[PDB]
């Protein structure tokens, strides 16, 4: 599923995300945007052989279970399918464990390089929340 901007922000804001560890709601919407495009079919390989998956871009080196990232971790506890979904749930949940590891944001590069140090409630704009 494609979100639409604003669509994504009430679903985020209603899963708990705004304000999660201290970053509003347009953090997560801009990182939505810049990671994806709103799509939750999104699918990238990295060069170390990892893959990241969903609407967040989430790393299957660390964070789900692709069945072709050797040795590699699977803090969510999840099959990285379950980032694909319409559902956000998935996605959400397992964003909540990243953001709590310590590093917060910057485990998102395109929050880091396209979000971080703007003015990220643009994000959500003109969205009835
Ligand atoms: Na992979
Ligand atoms: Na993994
Ligand atoms: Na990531």
């Amino acid at each position: 599923k494609v979100f639409g901007r604003c669509e994504l922000a009430a679903a985020m804001k209603r899963h708990g995300l705004d304000n999660y560890r201290g970053y509003s709601l347009g953090n997560w919407v801009c990182a939505a945007k810049f990671e994806s495009n709103f799509n939750t079919q999104a699918t990238n390989r990295n060069t170390d052989g990892s893959t990241d998956y969903g609407i967040l871009q989430i790393n299957s080196r660390w964070w789900c279970n692709d069945g072709r990232t050797p040795g590699s971790r699977n803090l969510c506890n999840i099959p990285c399918s379950a980032l694909l979904s319409s559902d956000i749930t998935a996605s959400v949940n397992c964003a909540k464990k990243i953001v709590s590891d310590g590093n917060g944001m910057n485990a998102w590069v395109a929050w880091r390089n396209r979000c971080k140090g703007t003015d990220v409630q643009a994000w959500i704009r003109g969205c009835r929340l």
